């Protein structure tokens, strides 16, 4: 009889099987067994090997990740990897030819490639190296060369820059083919005159003199990234001249001033959409260009110009959303926040002005997920009105009223969220299901939606983790002006209503979070309720996502203000069910979570014994232009600098002497630069009050080397146990 | 009832009152009394005005210093002080002819001067500004520009480097005048080729993009600055054809490669005396160079030259000894390493090279304070055979034998420590008495050793002091491997040794240091004994000054044994002594005290609890050269790298398991780079052993901001407290 320990999270004791699968045609998915990589046929199940594992140990270099050629000819290998930021890295690349049964050497991909990528059908490669475009139409060929002017942190070709990467595309790649992989769409971004942050990277011991690694990166009011965009034919690449791009430049109201490109999308083999945004990210426009065989360019008419904007705050949860075009690419589906304010799928028509709504509600689409001639299928939180829970929907298309959940009954108690990967046609998806009971991974027909197969149920988990005393989740809400709020809590083993246990509060709260959800986890929290008896509760106030704009658009140029206050309430609110010690009640976060917690904490509440911060925001002109002003606005005596300078943590220094505060931050923080935490330190050392630091020398933003992990959580760990007087 | 508490050290609520006097000649002197300055006189007695805050009211600027011409024609003014390394500062200067009390209004010294000096005799002024040296004849006419050759960070004309200024001269000046005013001697250092050590500064949390300092600064092993000597004639200086410097070359011997200029000392109007230590500091010469009318040169000759060596250590106690000469400029005095490792004064001719010792016995002399053509008289820790003792000796140049302490009986109980100001030939002089007592401070003419008066007592400090219990102070020694190792301990109040007391080490432990003395203090360790009845103790082992080579070069090229081994038999001698706590004795330092502290809590000798590391070497390569390789040599393959690697606080990571450790460091240390620190951390994440942390945003070596000083050692306090469960 005992406990979820810190060393059974921190080692992976209980391991969480996955069960992941790429699909490579309407009928079949890849897979992996004993590391022999094998092929599923969805009909019956034939599933013959493909690839065994016998083949690249003794090739030379260890695997990390391969990619199968869409006409299945070429496998391309991947090595040397090396990590740059939250989705770039660098890395070596070799080819493998099934056909000829062996691999390629001449015409070989150079070391250091910065993004690889497979056209949509057939073998061509793409591939960016030294921050150019490179296109072989064989493998064994010699490259073309499609751009001369990529340049070190200052022209970035088919490849984004730190902050397109982080905070617009969520991807290093920039390169989009067309369908049938005649086009290649990509864009180019400018970081002239983008200032630099810097910093010291100490390395190994046997480093000498520190590194002070330099990025182009834009805090809030700071000279912009410019982008422009280009798309080649590769079809008709020369060795004797210079294959040359044509621009599409952005509409007229997007050149007035500063201005994103958001979003890539082809709708057919000549036709390709693209959103930009306004710097000031309230207005944006969608741009249907086609192509024009008579002159070889692209044409954008003004009339298929689409408006998207927002009076009450920006447009998107993060940005505007994904058009999905029909076949015949002369329609499309995307999510817009209705009249009501809530999140829905809207269908349009390349020429009219207006879109007619095809779903409704005080629930939101959280996204569309496959579009066949028959059917809409999309994700939502309509199911019981949790808008942390997650489910498959399938709309007819001959008449939208006609809905069908395709995951809500498949297992009520077990599943309530729920995300989905679909064959290439639609005909057969696979089922992911994240709690609140454990996972559970699931094979469907799309013919009858009947269920086929289970893929991985965690029996394994399950079968040990019987003997273990687990905490239990609990999810509600509570009330406030009328409006409905909701929490977690994970409650410890055995957990009594008359007992007053102390209680962690677990906080992100940005603008869009979700904290409270149905999703079962392994985390340190389990460790706090299974092992030290610390109610972990989690809480979705002002700002959070999926609920409508009346509730996300709450925190609009006020950060710092409503999602704090709401954290604070909600602790009053714990307080006065009665199962919670007054005197033990703790605040903790990362990132914006750790923003909030140093403003709870320096909010004077008296709620709050203690908390701890890792890598927090200070103030907003330190952090990054795209995500700060989407919420703040410019820092300028003409936009917002009043709340900018009014929402700091610093200027809640002194309040600090009523709580124990730790702080903690990696040295190598790219994101939120250890400056954030730098600063606040220096203020309190000022206003005398002490509190508990910890660096993580060379650390990123998310400290995620496995001994920083470890020494982390430990760390946090003893600060809370000597916080509650834990023994 | 009441006790020194860490608020009376932290707002100096007990004040040690000083005489800081400065001679203008050889009768008179200055003091700030009130803060209107008065001059004195020790002739007749009597004592009139002179200056007040008043005269220089409606200036404006608050002065930070004033500096009269030897003549007492002139005053110059410093203010707009703008500190940076331990000694080197920058500032704007303003003159006054000091007869009328008015402003020299035109041709004035120009802002962020870098230093500035009078000759002599007369009222020459000479200043470095940019990096190069002017001269001013008449403070109210145009300056003369010596160097054209002055760029930033690279070629430094008349000032030292970051390296010279810490380690070799203690000093930012590198300009030296002629007794008489006419020639100035200076140096000039290149660090072209010197790497830079690079750190983050953040500055107000108004700056947006932190800063990144670069500062020259050669880690053990790296390129090293070079240097030449030159010497211009300040008389003959036109007006419309630039100043020529004759330069005077390092001897031969020396130019074999990689050498220091670390002595500057004229003998005559036309004599200067140089000396050179080569980049293995255990080989040193010194050239005397006389001034050829007939030439406008400087001519060295061969004969002339004596060679300082040793073939146990290093040369000098962190240089080689200054040299003092008599009158006529063909004898000099210098201290040295007698023949049995004891520092005593040698007598020089300047022509041949058999020197002959003065002074002799098992202790040493501090430094030769002053020259007559009667006696000569200079410090020593003879009286009681105490190292740590500092008494006046004069010493009969007719006959060597009849020796006369001036000092010793004085005040034997109160006074066992004394520095001494002499007038300008001699004829009266300023006894500093720092402890054991209260400092006491007292006139007296030499010409007949009488005492005229006492100029400040303390009796103000003594009077408040009985109202407070206050720790006493042991100084003793004990005996290992039969040989004597003294000790210092703060005493609670009431101590009584039938009571087991926790018990602080505090250790620097550093070549040529010395912490057990009879110096009087307040600080730390005061609040600590008085308030929370600790012992806080010091120790001399291997490798502290001040008793002879045996002991001090007992850890040549092996920093990190000896002097790290003997601190831990201190505690044990400690121990054995009954009175102490076993369960409860920490250990702390500052600096290689940091360094020290660290490898005794990685040593595994399980005597020690807890322990505080401050600003820390954490390997010998992060440090810088001059002083690294004096005591290492160089990190190469066939010199001294085995050690280096061997001696690492990271390679005894594993050990910090068995304690409690608290690492401070500033992030803005120039000096100790927080690298050091930053890989201490990462070496204890990796092992996963957990420990306290705290940066000090944008804090130097001296973690010596009003704020920071205060917050530190409370957070120390705190540390220490809790690691002695004090309540
Ligand atoms: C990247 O953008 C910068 C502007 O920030 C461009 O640099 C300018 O180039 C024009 C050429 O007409 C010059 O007139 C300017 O002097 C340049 N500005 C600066 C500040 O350098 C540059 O054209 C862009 N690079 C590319 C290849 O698109
Ligand atoms: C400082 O020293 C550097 C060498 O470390 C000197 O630089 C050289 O100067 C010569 C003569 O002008 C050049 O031809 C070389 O190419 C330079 N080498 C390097 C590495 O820069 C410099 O001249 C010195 N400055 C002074 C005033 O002494
Ligand atoms: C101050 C701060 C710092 C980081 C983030 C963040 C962002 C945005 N940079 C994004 C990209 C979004 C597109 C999801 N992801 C994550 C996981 C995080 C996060 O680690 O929380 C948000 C705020
Ligand atoms: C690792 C380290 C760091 C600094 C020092 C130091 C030195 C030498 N840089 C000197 C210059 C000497 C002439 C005394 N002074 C002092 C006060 C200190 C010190 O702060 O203790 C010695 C070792
Ligand atoms: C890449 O690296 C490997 C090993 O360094 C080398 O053999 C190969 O030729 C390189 N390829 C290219 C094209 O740079
Ligand atoms: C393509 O353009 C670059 C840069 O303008 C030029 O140097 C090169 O000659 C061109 N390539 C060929 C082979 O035509
Ligand atoms: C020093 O600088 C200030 C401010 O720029 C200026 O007004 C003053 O005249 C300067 N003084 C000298 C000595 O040049
Ligand atoms: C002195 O020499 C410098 C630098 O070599 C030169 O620029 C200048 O012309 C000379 N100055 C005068 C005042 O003659």
């Amino acid at each position: 009889r005992k406990t979820y320990t810190l060393t059974d999270y921190l080692k992976n004791t209980y391991r969480l099987k996955l069960y992941s699968l790429r699909w490579i045609s309407d009928h079949e998915y890849l897979y992996k067994q004993e590391n022999n990589i094998l092929v599923f046929n969805a009909e019956y199940g034939n599933s013959s090997v493909f690839l065994e594992n016998s083949t690249f140990d003794e090739f030379g270099h260890s695997i990390n990740d391969y990619s199968i050629s869409p006409d299945g000819q070429f496998i391309l290998l991947e090595y040397n990897y090396v990590k740059q930021w939250r989705h770039s890295y660098t890395a070596s690349y070799d080819i493998y030819d099934l056909n000829k049964r062996q691999l390629i050497t001449e015409e070989r991909i150079p070391n250091n490639t910065q993004w690889v990528t497979w056209s949509p059908v057939g073998h061509k490669l793409a591939y960016v190296w030294n921050n150019d475009i490179y296109v072989k139409i064989e493998p064994n060929l010699p490259s073309y060369r499609i751009t001369w002017t990529g340049k070190e942190d200052i022209i970035y070709n088919g490849i984004t820059d730190w902050v397109y990467e982080e905070e617009v595309f969520s991807a290093y790649s920039a390169l989009w083919w067309s369908p049938n992989g005649t086009f290649l769409a990509y864009a180019q971004f400018n970081d002239t005159e983008v200032p630099l942050i810097e910093y010291s990277f100490y390395s190994d011991e046997s480093l000498q003199y520190p590194k002070t690694v330099r990025v182009p990166y834009p805090k809030a009011g700071a000279v912009n990234p410019t982008v422009k965009f280009f798309v080649v034919n590769t079809d008709s690449l020369s060795s004797v001249t210079n294959a040359t791009s044509i621009q599409i430049t952005a509409p007229a109201s997007m050149l007035i001033g500063d201005h994103y490109l958001c979003d890539v999308t082809w709708a057919t083999q000549e036709r390709i959409s693209l959103q930009w945004l306004r710097r000031i990210q309230n207005y944006s426009v969608m741009d249907i260009c086609d192509y024009d065989e008579s002159s070889g360019r692209w044409n954008c008419l003004v009339a298929r110009q689409h408006i998207e904007m927002s009076t009450t705050g920006w447009v998107g949860r993060f940005r505007p959303s994904e058009p999905h075009f029909t076949l015949d690419g002369n329609s499309f589906y995307k999510i817009i926040s209705n009249e009501e304010g809530y999140r829905h799928i809207c269908y349009f028509q390349i020429d009219k002005k207006d879109c007619t709504f095809i779903t409704k509600g005080t629930w939101e689409v959280i996204g569309i997920e496959a579009l066949t001639s028959d059917y809409l299928y999309y994700i939502s939180n309509e199911y019981k009105g949790m808008p942390g829970g997650r489910n498959l929907y399938k709309i007819q298309l001959s008449d939208y009223t006609k809905v069908t959940c395709l995951s809500c009954e498949l297992n009520p108690e077990r599943c309530q969220y729920y995300s989905v990967s679909f064959s290439k046609e639609a005909k057969y998806y696979q089922l992911r299901c994240s709690g609140p009971g454990l996972p559970l991974y699931t094979l469907h027909s799309s013919v009858n939606d009947k269920g086929l197969r289970v893929l991985e149920d965690n029996s394994a988990l399950d079968k040990m983790l019987q003997n273990v005393q687990m905490p239990s989740k609990k999810l509600d809400f509570i009330i406030l002006n009328e409006t409905k709020f909701w929490y977690q809590m994970i409650l410890p083993p055995h957990f009594d209503k008359s007992k007053k246990y102390p209680l962690l509060l677990d906080v992100y709260a940005g603008p869009c979070s979700q904290k409270a959800d149905t999703v079962f986890r392994l985390n340190w929290a389990t460790y706090l309720a299974s092992t030290e008896n610390i109610i972990v509760a989690s809480f979705d106030g002002r700002g959070s996502g999926y609920q409508g704009d009346k509730i996300m658009h709450a925190i609009n140029r006020r950060l710092g203000t409503f999602e704090v206050e709401d954290q604070i309430e909600a602790a009053r609110q714990f307080s006065k069910m009665g199962f919670v010690d007054n005197k033990r009640i703790a605040i903790w976060g990362w990132s914006y979570g750790g923003y909030v917690t140093s403003m709870v904490l320096g909010s004077g509440s008296g709620v709050f014994k203690c908390g701890i911060a890792v890598a927090p925001v200070s103030r907003w002109e330190y952090y990054d232009s795209v995500y700060t002003e989407r919420y703040m606005g410019l820092p300028t005596p003409e936009d917002n600098l009043d709340h900018y300078r009014n929402s700091t943590v610093m200027s809640r220094a002194e309040n600090f002497k009523q709580v124990e505060y730790l702080l903690i931050h990696g040295t190598a923080d790219d994101n939120v630069h250890f400056q954030q935490s730098a600063q606040i330190s220096k203020a309190l050392v000022d206003v005398g009050v002490d509190f508990q630091a910890m660096w993580y020398t060379d650390e990123d933003h998310g400290i995620a080397s496995s001994t920083a992990h470890q020494h982390i959580y430990t760390h946090m760990s003893h600060f809370i146990k000597q916080c509650f007087s834990l023994p």
